[PDB]
């Protein structure tokens, strides 16, 4: 039962991962900051494994329909996948930080 | 959602930590350490939080189930409930330990 | 395990409900409807049983947080708590049913 | 999140798929119909979808394991492996049912 309760461990701390982004997000109301918060939740989810990474994928596809109910244009939603992947791939979130976000962001 | 992934991901880190208490007893394969399995078992996935708890008791019933289905004794059973509770509400499961019990359990 | 997966397969078929409930509501694009589909979304998830009463609570609180986040008005989620629990407590969503609203909804 | 939770979904119920052939089994209390709950319980966890499949995969293989803690033949355990995955390809469960074995079964 190892792998099969380890994947579903990894997938709700990612879960717990991205809307711990949206959370500091909502807190921070940091003009600018959308992309790093993107990029920042994926990547911790997916730094917990394919349970993560699998969360992350579908908590991201979820918040871009909620995002464009609302008013998201179709090119910004885009430009937030790339921020998506960018993090979930691994790399950087810190390459989206806006100047000036405190620390603990 | 925070909570709510969070007892999740507690419940199935708590199975986890069940199993592994399992996994590590079949492996130790050492008599008369049954007791001491049970607490850790217990006590590691009491430590997970409330999920934690939750899923203990839920495999110390199920283990229970299935150890009287190959023949288990009723008073046997009973011994092994005491130290079930006994790791779930945070007691010390060292406390069943059998000296030259190898340190990796 | 029965207990212990049974309700965890209620607060995932709460879950799909509540979603279902999101969807349909996006999809059917139709003023003043919200709060039929807030009591619906959380009645199909209660009749799950205890485990959708969980997610049903859960959800609703992310869904206001999410609202609020993107402006709602403060009577208008006291109001779409009201039709939360009015469903949650298996009261009939049709109470709220826009007359005109397409029977598939 | 309706894959998502869908997938869960699928799992969980396909885990108590699972847990209810162990219980008609012990219940049952019958010679020879060991094959059958096992084809059947996999098949009825196969039945709920791809999460199904995985979970019933993942059961099997952790029976297995305690089975053989207790004692279990070889050619039994490989038995029971080609029951289990008769059953998880969508086979007819009732090729391995006993004379006898009442129709609640």
């Amino acid at each position: 039962m190892r792998s099969f309760f380890s994947f579903l461990g990894e997938a709700f701390d990612g879960a717990r991962d991205m809307w711990r982004a949206y959370s500091d997000m909502r807190e921070a109301n940091y003009i600018g900051s959308d992309k790093y918060f993107h990029a920042r939740g994926n990547y911790d989810a997916a730094k917990r494994g394919p349970g993560g990474v699998w969360a992350a994928e579908a908590i991201s596809d979820a918040r871009e329909n909620i995002q464009r109910f609302f008013g998201h244009g179709a090119e910004d939603s885009l430009a937030d996948q790339a921020a998506n992947e960018w993090g979930r791939s691994g790399k950087d979130p810190n390459h989206f930080r806006p100047a000036g976000l405190p620390e603990k962001y």
